[PDB]
């Protein structure tokens, strides 16, 4: 029983920081520790971990932040994508809501979306951007209807100022606007009404709503009906405020039709007009629920009470909400933090940079119609890399190719390809002559690497927490660049180095 599971996901520097965590655990512990390798996959660690060391898993290893968003929360998903559809004269959307249930299970709801002014004036067609939302469910204690309190932050994202830069329906949303919503929906033949009143307030992205269902019991879980139940209140920044498609297309409002598909359950199909009537926003919502299955988890109620909290893009705050909801769903730790974000990066030779001027992303995807992109498996698999950036930034590259690790420098460097997917600790991104270019939508989340453990193993041997907090913030990510060199550029073996910056640092000796 002495004995642990470390794991290690197959590539440079994940190896590297696993013989770090096992030398750390045999130093300052007398620990057995073993020390796993698991290869190939799609988020492979997170299972292997939540079997364990019992189940022939693992109970550490090292994480970084974007991807345990991934992981939990489905990172690039719940946020709203928005882009421009000229031909509607509107604007349509993409997302995806993960509700929890009892079971630790997820339920999906896939939400396409299209939105069309209703009168006949001028309005904000906006480029490529999202809404980052957060939900929060209550109940009234003293309400004895079937309701739900909901309290809303909308804020919109997605577009750069570039420091080189400075409508009529905002002048609606600068104080606070009362909020009507009325929602009449049929779900499999079940009849109901729903009635919301509250106000928002656009300036700070805060909505403030109560919801009663004015027929008896609501046939379906409420935060199924969070998403359909006034993104006119969003709050949008200066820098992007003639983006803002919705209040635009004030007082005449804009008519939302949405098509939300619950995987392996029924489907919403909802039409709402959002106008303004009087001094308050109403929102007026017909729904038609079907083939949805009686004893499902919408018609069964197996969906808890809560919404998934959102995924920030702020590096502490990224942190703080994967380690709350590791915490808190399938019980696991995350330890502190190694002080380097090894970040996704679309990476280009600077001599083609230079000959084309190319600075961010955006000035790559317009010209990217005459580059051949050369990724790994990871970046063109995950939906965090090239698949999530293709719905904020509209990359049309004429070829995609997946290559192992270290064959794309070597590729890139005899123009076989223009750009790579560099990550930001191989150290061969300064010896190829590169540039890294800047994600200037702000897609990527914080990659910040740190190590994770399971509650019960953190029980059995309650030592492991400081001891494996000696790490934390010792590696810069200058630091591991140069170890991560060392075992791509020389021939050294992974854990050699680990060995020697340990002793390096007063670790291990
Ligand atoms: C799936 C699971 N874990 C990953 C970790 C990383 C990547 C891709 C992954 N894909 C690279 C990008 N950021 C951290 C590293 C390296």
């Amino acid at each position: 029983n002495d004995t642990v599971v470390v794991g290690s996901i197959n590539f440079t520097e994940g190896i590297i920081v696993a013989n770090m965590v096992a030398e750390m655990i045999e130093a300052h512990t007398d620990l057995k520790v073993v020390r796993k390798l698991n290869l190939g996959g799609e988020n492979v660690n997170f299972e292997a971990i939540k079997r364990g060391g019992a189940n022939n898993g693992i109970d550490i290893y090292v994480e970084y932040t974007g991807h345990g968003l991934v992981d939990i929360l489905g990172f690039p998903e719940p946020n709203v994508y928005i882009t421009a559809d000229k031909q509607k004269n509107g604007i349509k959307a993409n997302f995806k809501i993960r509700h929890n249930m009892e079971d630790g299970s997820v339920q999906l709801a896939d939400h396409y979306q299209q939105n069309t002014p209703i009168g006949d004036g001028p309005v904000l067609l906006p480029d490529n951007h999202y809404l980052s939302t957060q939900s929060v469910l209550s109940k009234d204690p003293n309400e004895k209807r079937d309701h739900m309190v909901l309290l809303e932050f909308v804020t919109a994202a997605g577009i750069t100022l570039g420091m080189d830069e400075l409508s009529k329906g905002e002048e609606l949303f600068t104080g606070v606007v009362p909020i009507l919503v009325e929602l009449d929906g049929g779900v499999n033949g079940h009849k109901f009404s729903v009635r919301g009143e509250g106000e928002g307030d656009a300036t700070n992205g805060k909505l403030t709503l109560k919801f009663i269902c004015t027929t008896g019991k609501l046939p379906v879980p409420w935060p199924t009906l969070v998403t359909t139940l006034v993104q006119c209140f969003s709050r949008y920044p200066d820098h992007m405020k003639q983006h803002d498609f919705f209040k635009s297309a004030m007082p005449e409002g804009y008519v939302q039709e949405r098509t939300i598909s619950f995987k392996d359950d029924g489907t919403y199909k909802t039409r709402a007009e959002v106008k303004f009537e009087g001094d308050t926003l109403v929102n007026r919502i017909e729904l038609k629920g079907i083939d949805f299955k009686e004893d499902g988890n919408i018609l069964g109620h197996k969906l808890e009470y809560n919404f998934p909290p959102p995924s920030s893009t702020d590096p502490e705050g990224a942190y703080e909400t994967v380690k709350k909801e590791y915490k808190r769903k399938w019980n696991i730790v995350w330890l502190k933090p190694l002080g380097f974000n090894n970040t996704y990066t679309l990476t280009v030779k600077d001599e083609l940079a230079k000959q084309y001027n190319l600075k961010t992303f955006s000035d790559l995807a317009k010209i990217s119609d005459k580059l051949i992109l050369g990724a790994t498996m990871f970046f063109l698999e995950g939906p965090d890399g090239y698949p999530g950036l293709q719905k904020l930034y509209n990359f049309k590259f004429k070829h995609t190719k997946s290559m192992d690790m270290g064959i794309r420098y070597t590729a890139i460097d005899n123009n076989e390809v223009q750009v790579i997917d560099a990550w930001a600790t191989d150290g061969l991104l300064v010896s190829h002559k590169l540039k890294i270019l800047e994600d200037d939508k702000a897609f990527f989340p914080p990659y910040y690497a740190a190590p994770i453990i399971r509650q019960d193993v953190l029980d059995k041997h309650p030592e492991l927490k400081d001891v494996l907090n000696k790490l934390a913030n010792q590696i810069s990510l200058e630091e591991m660049q140069k170890l991560n060199y060392k075992v791509d550029g020389e021939g050294q073996d992974p854990a050699k180095v680990a060995k020697e910056f340990l002793k390096e640092k007063g670790l291990i000796l």
